[PDB]
């Protein structure tokens, strides 16, 4: 029906099939969507999450090539606020509590986390050929 | 103007920014294109190229998520033939000789190879934090 604005955020470090399937899921929550993807800054990722392998510019440039991604906010705020949802006219936030206010507003949509061949799975698979 | 059919083939093992930018380049050779991507079989890749880390199904499923990819032939033939170009109505083959017949026919379009953060670059970068 009318176009629905979906917001998903994350680090998207070392993007793999799992992230890709999660972005696809967010994109297909309704039949007509705009999927906005937020990419966290390097410093806030290091402060709150721990290490980050790829810079903001590399993580964002990679997400650009992904079919489901309609718009990117890079860097994105670390914490979603109601003012943020209003400013970008976001209808739903896709994630896989601190998010209780989103559920209270009907704006929380869960995606799944799926398995991908992560970078770690690739290395393990290559190395297993050597004991 | 009229829609132009572009064919690009490869292994697309451990897809990274470099492959992505090359697929983007192929897709944007003309203003209206259909980009067909051929994905080589596991056995022929092992025979002719050497090892392959990801299976055909994993390499193909990853390419599916890439914005520039309009169609995928998986597995694709290892050698492009004129009969293949006719059967799929391919106007141009994008690559980065054995391809002399393609240039003679005006069907050869070069893309670039660019740098991406390959899996090897990622590992090196992570490990450099330890001597």
């Amino acid at each position: 029906s009318k176009n629905v604005v979906i917001y998903a955020d994350g680090v998207y470090d070392m993007l793999h099939l799992g992230h890709m399937k999660q972005l696809e899921q967010a994109k297909k929550l309704f039949e007509n969507t705009t999927l906005i993807v937020g990419v966290t800054s390097d410093n806030e990722t290091k402060l709150f999450k721990g290490q980050v392998v790829q810079t903001l510019e590399e993580r964002t440039e990679t997400l650009k090539h992904i079919r489901w991604v309609d718009e990117i906010i890079s860097p994105c705020p670390w914490v979603v606020t109601p003012e943020f949802l209003e400013k970008y006219k976001i209808d739903y936030v896709a994630h896989d509590d601190i998010y209780a206010w989103l559920k209270r507003a009907g704006k929380f949509k869960a995606t799944q986390r799926t398995e991908g061949v992560s970078t770690t799975d690739l290395i393990v698979r290559i190395l297993k050929n050597y004991e």
